[PDB]
């Protein structure tokens, strides 16, 4: 077995997996907890780190240098860019970026800083892993980039803007930031999001009716990757 | 003595400690560099976090989980929305936000997410220790707010809007996000900027004028304040 950590933004999106595990013990550190349970061979670390890159950075980083974590997995929600994903459909990232870092003015591409890149690419063994539980329990899932940022997108004209510049399948909050501190610390890293909104006018809606229930399919997925690891 | 973290975004900010220190060793971790360094009693861990909110999150992280640090003092340049402000003067974050985390399509306030709060407090006893240092050495400091995000500003209409929303005397890419690190692990922050520029028109150029000089000027002054800790 190994330590493996489970990383959500939101109390909805790993409540449902500690419903599941039931027996775990708590560690508070970081402003935050941290929740610590068995599962087959493997030592589970998770948490929800509050939203947004800097608070999903934080979390990442105490769960691999305090809590030991071997492997990384992220799950939550998203908002979906590409016109063929669904309110439900689970979207895991080959690569990620950050739409608003910007230091453009100075004749960079948008979301790059010296000694980075623009994208920051996820774990192809865990990748193809993913591949082989969506197969076994017949569930649908695409491949696709990640754009990441500390705004929630609600507005036609940003999603489409965002889509065009990075080849976006889907917006969040945290991937990115996770996917760094991974990839930073030598830790292999997958992100997992099913999709919560379409990012457009009413999102904000769709996300409030459709939050719960697709908060639980992408958590549902990695504890069953917990199974094949 | 104690362990103390000087943290900077940019080569520029932290090389002048570097050149004055002259016996120092490195490590390579984090995908960074982070330089060693006996200073009177101190132990000092040194770095550039390289730009931006993620970065400088995540070398925060580590220089307290990883390397021990007990106090971080933050060293560097930035954008001045206060008219009194000249470039090359020095101010401290009494109190830090992040202008560009929003989720203000729910409701809440620009700059808040839930758990945590509009602005993020520095250390007291380190502000009052460099008001201290400011009198010994004749220097002018100001306290102030400081606005931090992902943006190079460099729009008067951009400077005027973060300003009257934060009450921000200035604005650059690292200082809440190290501030919240630091409070979150219970170790005391100081966050000082030297005014590179005033985050109008011509922000870009003013700031490739006044980098090196404005970060030697910030950095001498968190080495005296190494001496009096
Ligand atoms: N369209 C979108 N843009 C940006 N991000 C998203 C997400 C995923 N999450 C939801 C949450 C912000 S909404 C939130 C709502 N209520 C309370 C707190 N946060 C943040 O963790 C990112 C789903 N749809 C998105
Ligand atoms: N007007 C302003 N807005 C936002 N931030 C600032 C700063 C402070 N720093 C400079 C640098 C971005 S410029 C940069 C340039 N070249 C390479 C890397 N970064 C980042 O660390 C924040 C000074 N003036 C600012």
């Amino acid at each position: 077995g190994m330590k493996i950590a489970i990383l959500g933004a939101m109390s909805e999106e790993i409540t449902p997996l500690l419903e599941t595990l039931k027996d775990y013990t708590k560690i508070e550190h970081a402003n935050n907890t941290y929740y610590f349970a068995k599962y087959k061979d493997h030592e589970l670390v998770l948490a929800y780190s509050k939203i947004g890159k800097v608070n999903s950075t934080l979390s990442a980083s105490v769960m691999i240098e305090k809590f030991g974590a071997q492997v990384l997995l992220f799950t939550g929600v998203a908002g979906a860019f590409n016109p063929e994903l669904e309110i439900g459909d689970l979207l895991y990232a080959t690569k990620l970026a950050q739409y608003d870092l910007d230091i453009t003015a100075f004749g960079h591409p948008l979301g790059f800083v010296p000694g980075n890149e623009i994208f920051i690419k996820t774990d192809e063994k865990l990748n193809n892993l993913a591949l082989e539980v969506a197969k076994e329990l017949n569930i649908k899932l695409r491949a696709g980039i990640i754009a990441t940022g500390d705004e929630f997108i609600c507005d036609e004209a940003k999603k489409a803007k965002i889509r065009e510049i990075f080849n976006a399948d889907a917006c969040e909050m945290e991937g990115a930031s996770v996917a760094l501190v991974c990839d930073a610390l030598k830790v292999p890293c997958f992100i997992l999001r099913a999709m919560s909104d379409k990012a457009g006018e009413k999102a904000e809606f769709d996300f409030d009716e459709f939050v719960i229930n697709s908060a639980k399919i992408s958590a549902n997925f990695v504890l069953k990757m917990c199974e094949k690891l």
